[PDB]
């Protein structure tokens, strides 16, 4: 089997991408944040605290013939950016673009933090990492990729997102007309949970290229590009007046800026990020100072290969028995 779904962003500035996915019988079709950074499957819910509700549309369970309770199992998830869920499963069928799951672990949120009520676009998130992060209790579940793999025509699954333009994720098969050139394919470590891989090093605009090994993880689920210090700074010192603000939380430049671009190393092969890709917009309305789409992970623990590195390639998520990623150019 495959499957085949447009995301689309869900905001002027690529902040996040949603895709439908339908849930349950009759099918309640949900916009979910895919996530190659979590392992959860969990949704907006006809048990979420009411207040906490403002604009998603919500999955009922009563509602939907297939849906039963798993019996004892609670969920409770905190992510890199402070936000958190948590609540109850159900096990119900899935489906995104075609590829149906039967008996996934949906999971109910009771309660949601502020910032996933603040966001209408986004009824839930839908996990792509390895299932060994899922946080389901007392049972891990698994995800929708892993219930799905053995089906599969192929065990993968790639993201294409689009620059301020929608994209698509593709179950059990590569598009070979997505892409230019060759994939290159590079080894991962799936020790943490992630999808994680080493990246060859990385130039600034028109630069050279610096040979060095940076670790870090392939996440959808995360909107900027976060890498080393050292890194950060060489980029944003070939931006006349940027600087890493405290206050704002990381680099801004001055919006009348013309952004270099940035190579990152996949094997032997370089994915370029257009300039513009890392235009974050002001600040905040009006502003004249940007946000910058490169940002230093230190305090974070880890290098995030998030939203604007990978919607500059078409990537492979390879689920075989040794899994591994893979990157072309588009």
């Amino acid at each position: 089997s495959t499957g085949s779904a447009t995301t689309t962003p869900i905001d002027s500035l690529d902040d996040a991408y949603i895709t439908p996915v339908q849930i349950g019988t009759p099918a309640q079709t949900l916009n979910l944040d895919f996530d190659t950074g979590s392992s959860d499957l969990w949704v907006f819910s006809s048990e979420t605290t009411a207040s906490e509700v403002d604009g998603q549309t919500i999955y009922t369970p009563s509602k939907s013939t297939t849906a039963k309770l798993l019996s004892g199992a609670t969920w409770s998830i905190s992510y890199g950016d402070g936000s958190s869920s948590s609540g109850d499963v159900y096990t119900d069928t899935v489906s995104v673009g075609g590829l149906t799951v039967t008996g996934q672990a949906v999971e109910s949120a009771k309660k949601v933090s502020s910032s996933f009520t603040e966001d209408s676009t986004i009824d839930g998130l839908l996990g792509l990492a390895f299932s060994t992060l899922n946080t389901v209790s007392p049972t891990q579940q698994k995800t929708f990729f892993d219930n799905a793999k053995a089906s599969l025509d192929s065990p993968v699954f790639t993201a294409d997102l689009g620059y301020h333009a929608p994209g698509t994720y593709n179950f059990g098969f590569i598009d070979t007309t997505a892409y230019t050139g060759s994939i290159t394919y590079t080894a991962v470590s799936t020790k943490q949970g992630f999808w994680e891989w080493t990246s060859t090093g990385y130039a600034v605009g028109s630069g050279t290229f610096k040979s060095t090994s940076i670790d870090g993880i392939a996440d959808t689920g995360t909107t900027l590009l976060y890498l080393p210090a050292t890194v950060v700074s060489a980029y944003w010192a070939q931006v006349s007046g940027a600087k890493s603000s405290s206050s704002v939380g990381g680099y801004v430049f001055p919006c009348s800026a013309t952004l270099p671009s940035f190579t990152f190393g996949v094997g032997s092969a370089r994915i370029v990020i257009p300039g513009d890709y890392i235009d974050f917009g002001p600040i905040s309305t009006g502003s004249s100072s940007c946000f910058g789409g490169i940002q230093s992970s230190a305090g974070i623990g880890i290098n995030i290969f998030g939203d604007v590195a990978l919607k500059a390639a078409f990537v492979v998520f390879n689920g075989a028995t040794t899994p591994t990623l893979g990157f072309a150019s588009k």
